[PDB]
């Protein structure tokens, strides 16, 4: 369903953060 | 619909969020 | 409809919260 | 409607968080 | 009614995360 | 009912994050 | 209900996000 | 169903959100 999908799209985008989260800590330990 | 949109409005919104976090790790390696 | 315009009330102030995180890139960088 | 009002409310704390985040990027950059 | 009180307590508590965003502004330019 | 409760644990927890953040303000001041 | 379920689940996973916020004050102050 | 499911989803990525955080704690840590 769209609505669903729509939820998901968000929890991707979520992990994005994630991501870039885990960046920052290369760039501190770096 | 309108609903599912709008969740998905809110999923590109978290992505730019991501983006921007991506650029502080790059001006910390910086 | 409302609800779905509120929903997109909130993706805006989240994109309003990823040029806040860009302008902090901005700061460390400068 | 009550459900779309208090959607309101959530996205006027979010751009209360992107404010306080732009006071941080001042901070930095003085 | 119940879901738009708990949806406005999710707000409140979004505002007190920007509050203190706000005092880490205030240590940084301290 | 049993939604808005877990609303209400949402709230909470973000009260959570809020109380985390202040101790990062009280770490920079000290 | 599987829904008021994974809300709850949603605030559990906040709550790790508070800790770990505690954890980056202990590292600032340390 | 699928809402609950696509709901839990992003549960698990507020999740990863804590864990990259905690990698900065500890990159602050050493």
């Amino acid at each position: 369903g769209e609505i669903a999908q729509a939820i998901k799209e968000i929890a991707k985008a979520i992990k994005e953060i994630a991501w870039a989260i885990k960046e920052i800590a290369q760039a501190i330990k770096g």
